[PDB]
């Protein structure tokens, strides 16, 4: 496991490759909020959307701001292509920086994300330029590595890890298609089986702190170190992905919840979700799916090794993580195979998805890592221990 080559660092072009007649290269400035709502416009309209036409992920402009202007980011990893004429905003590729652990070597990466065409200019074979763009300026700024997760397979994945969804408004899904009502059932039936109580159970329970920070980040290191595959993350990540600044952002993104013990006042456990809506492509009484998604979380259960005694922290950890998510207007409650999500998924009755997400590393070889799902892509929980890295 390691590098599969050396780039040289006296050849990488100062100037970009050629493009399709009619367009050019222009990075993007996140800062200035017109140039904000233009990459917004291109993602509302042509981002990743099921096979079935009826969903299409919205990112909003505060998750964008969030997710993008990261610590160590750099404008320069913000790539668009304009039409030359109109200066429409046609496509857009992106990264920002971070470590990762991948099998205990820790490697400087590039997470990329945002690739999208507009639909217009679909199977012009402009991706691999795009590609080769966003490397070339990674190359230029001493990155040679990068992670990324996308649906689709592609050559040499390190992972796979499947969507789960746990009803949280039973009955706006079900209205929007994006729940069945099951067979010999009733919408009475469905709304009793997904009901949650209305405070949560775990002593000590309250939204994180800034004062939390170093205990948080200290926690959530050993936790990860459990995994083959993790984010090595630093303070200033803790600080930026973790705790909200209501302050200087409007419209809530992260949510994060610390379990400050009754006895002792350490902080023995953490969870936090992320708020991503889903525009209903077409129907009548509903528009959005509100989305949260389960992120980062650590017990100090977890350091015991008596996974049964993991999973029993684990189910009620997380069942108060669907009451918070209810309680702040979220319709779902999203999650992966990863981290130690098997344990839980289907007793705190997440049904299975039909998505997917395949995980690779560019010029990175390392043998694949299990992710948390066994042949028949159901989860096991002797499959888990290999990813631990939650991409946006
Ligand atoms: C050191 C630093 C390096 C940094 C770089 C690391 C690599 C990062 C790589 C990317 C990380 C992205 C992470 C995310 O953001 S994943 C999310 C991607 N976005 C969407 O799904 C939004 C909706 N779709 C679109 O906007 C377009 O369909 C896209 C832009 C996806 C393809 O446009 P189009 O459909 O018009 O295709 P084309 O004719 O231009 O080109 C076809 C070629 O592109 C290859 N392809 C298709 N989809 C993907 C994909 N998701 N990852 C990598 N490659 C992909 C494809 O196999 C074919 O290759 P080949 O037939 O030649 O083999
Ligand atoms: C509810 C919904 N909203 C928008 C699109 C699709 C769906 C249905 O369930 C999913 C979900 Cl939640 C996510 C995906 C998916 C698969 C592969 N890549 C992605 N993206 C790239 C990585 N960031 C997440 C978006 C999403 C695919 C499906 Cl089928």
């Amino acid at each position: 496991g390691g590098p599969i080559k050396i780039i040289d660092p006296e050849k990488v072009s100062k100037e970009p490759d050629a493009l399709l007649e009619g367009f050019e290269w222009a990075t993007l400035d996140l800062t200035n909020e017109t140039e904000l709502q233009e990459l917004w416009d291109l993602l509302t309209y042509h981002y990743v959307e099921d096979d079935n036409a009826m969903f299409r992920f919205r990112y909003s402009q505060s998750f964008l701001h969030w997710a993008l202007m990261s610590p160590g980011w750099k404008k320069e990893w913000h790539v668009g292509v304009r039409a030359t004429k109109s200066r429409k905003l046609v496509a857009s590729i992106c990264g920002v920086p971070t470590e990762i652990n991948v099998r205990n070597q820790k490697l400087k990466v590039v997470e990329i994300n945002f690739l999208c065409i507009h639909k217009k200019l679909r199977s012009k074979r402009l991706t691999p330029v795009l590609i080769k763009e966003i490397t070339r300026r990674c190359y230029l700024n001493g990155i040679y590595q990068a992670i990324y997760t996308a649906g689709v397979v592609l050559p040499t994945p390190v992972s796979s890890c499947r969507y789960y969804h746990r009803p949280l408004d039973w009955l706006k899904l079900y209205e929007v298609g994006f729940s069945p009502l099951p067979a010999g059932s009733t919408k009475a039936r469905q709304i009793t089986k997904n009901h949650l109580p209305s405070t949560t159970s775990t002593p000590g329970l309250r939204p994180m702190e800034p004062k939390d920070i170093d205990t948080v980040h200290d926690l959530l290191q050993r936790y990860l170190s459990r995994f083959a595959l993790n984010q090595a993350f630093t303070r200033e990540e803790v600080d930026h992905w973790l705790v909200h600044k209501p302050e200087t952002v409007k419209e809530q993104v992260v949510w994060a919840y610390v379990v400050e013990d009754p006895e002792t006042h350490k902080i023995t456990d953490f969870f936090s979700f992320y708020n991503l809506e889903s525009t209903v492509i077409q129907n009548p009484k509903h528009d959005n799916v509100r989305a949260a998604y389960l992120y980062y979380y650590a017990t100090e259960t977890a350091f015991t090794n008596n996974m049964k005694a993991l999973k029993e922290r684990l189910l009620m950890l997380m069942n108060d993580a669907l009451i918070l998510a209810k309680k702040a207007h979220f319709d779902v409650f999203n999650a992966l195979t990863l981290h130690d999500n098997p344990l839980f998924l289907e007793q705190l009755k997440f049904g299975a998805g039909d998505g997917q997400l395949h995980f690779y590393l560019y010029n990175y070889r390392t043998a694949p890592v299990p992710g948390g799902v066994n042949e028949k892509n159901l989860p096991d929980e002797k499959r888990m221990g290999g990813v631990g890295i939650v991409m946006l």
